[PDB]
């Protein structure tokens, strides 16, 4: 078994490698809410390659400007994680 | 501010509701390892709607089928995990 990440077209796994750098250096500092922030462009990227897009087409050329506009905020984090509580009373 | 999740369409709201359930009852029981699941699930769904896709046309008709094959491994969580790690270092 592989890492999904290592399933993508090569183009995209380039891209995922700038953006690691870059979330690490401007993105969440905490180690949970950056594996989710990371594990959300993983998928915008997999359906990406499913819809036959290349890479650049769904972060655009201005790839920086991609990740800043999905860290303006952590409400998204804070929504699945008092999602997942509710639940686990369930 | 506002999850990304209320962003979406709300067909694609649908069927991410119902994801949450199942995924609950038969993907990873850690919560943040849930979570990752979860944002990554997001993330086909977001680009998915910029696509201009349906949510059926992401995930197929079969939803259950579609979580499924993002549950058989956890290498995709660790690979995001160690990579972070590595980097927290820098």
């Amino acid at each position: 078994h592989v890492s999904r990440v290592e399933k993508l077209p090569k183009d995209y796994q380039i891209v995922y490698k700038e953006i690691q750098k870059y979330l690490f250096k401007v993105g969440p500092v905490e180690l949970n809410e950056g594996i989710g922030l990371l594990s959300e462009i993983l998928g915008f990227f997999e359906e990406g390659a499913a819809a036959g897009k290349g890479v650049l087409d769904v972060t655009g050329t201005d790839v920086a400007a991609f990740c800043d506009a999905l860290i303006g905020d952590s409400k998204t984090y804070a929504d699945l994680y008092q999602e997942s509580i509710q639940q686990h009373v369930d």
